[PDB]
C-alpha cells in the first residue's frame, strides 16, 4: 500500500490519473518520477521545464554537472539523478522525438528504463510536444512496464481518449 490516489487502474501494474505530474509529486513526494528528458538534459519545456522550474533550477544544474562529467544521454536511455523537493529520485528517460526524426520504435527501449524501479510517478513518454501518438505510447507503456507505473497525463481531453480508447 502507498499513498498515490485518485487512479483508475489500466492493468495489473498500470495505473493514470488526469493530472499534472508536477503538483502530483509534490503532494506524493515518491520514490521516483520520471521526467520526459533530451538527450542533452536541457529542462526548456513540457515535463522536463516543469519539473525543473518546481525546483527552482537545481535539477538543470545537477544536470548540466551530470552532462560535463558524462556526456549525453543516449535516445531510449536514462539516468538517475536527484527528485530534490519533488521526490527522491528522478529518472530521465528520453523518448524519441518524432519532431526531430528519431525512430519511434526506441520508445520501448524508453520504457524498458521503467522496470529498474518498483514504484514510478510517471508521464505518457514521446507525447505532447514529443510529437508521438499518445494512445501508441500508452500500449508501449502497457506491453512493456512491469513494475507498478503511475500516469499522470496533463490534459483532460487526452486523458479522456486514452481511457476511453484503451483495449
Ligand atoms: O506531459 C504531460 N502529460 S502527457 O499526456 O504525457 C503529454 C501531453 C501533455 C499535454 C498535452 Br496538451 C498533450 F497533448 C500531451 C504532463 C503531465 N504533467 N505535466 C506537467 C507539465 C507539463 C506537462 C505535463
Amino acid at each position: 500500500v502507498n499513498s498515490f490516489s485518485g487512479y483508475l487502474k489500466l492493468t495489473d501494474n498500470v495505473y493514470i490519473k488526469n493530472a499534472d505530474i508536477v503538483e502530483e509529486a509534490k503532494k506524493v513526494k515518491p520514490t521516483v518520477v520520471v521526467n520526459a528528458a533530451n538527450v542533452y538534459l536541457k529542462h526548456g519545456g513540457g515535463v522536463a521545464g516543469a519539473l525543473n522550474k518546481a525546483t527552482n533550477n537545481a535539477m538543470q544544474v545537477e544536470s548540466d554537472d551530470y552532462i560535463a562529467t558524462n556526456g549525453p544521454l543516449k535516445v531510449g536511455g536514462s539516468c538517475v539523478l536527484s527528485g530534490h523537493n519533488l521526490a527522491k529520485h528522478c529518472l530521465h528517460v528520453v523518448g524519441p522525438n518524432v519532431n526531430k526524426g528519431e525512430d519511434i520504435q526506441l520508445l520501448k527501449s524508453a520504457y524498458e528504463n521503467f522496470n529498474q524501479h518498483e514504484v514510478l510517478l510517471a508521464p505518457l513518454l514521446s507525447a505532447g510536444i514529443f510529437g508521438a501518438d499518445p494512445i501508441h505510447s500508452l500500449r508501449v507503456c502497457v506491453d512493456t512496464v512491469r513494475t507498478n507505473v503511475y500516469l499522470a497525463v496533463f490534459d483532460k481531453n487526452l486523458y479522456d481518449k486514452l481511457v476511453s480508447s484503451f483495449l
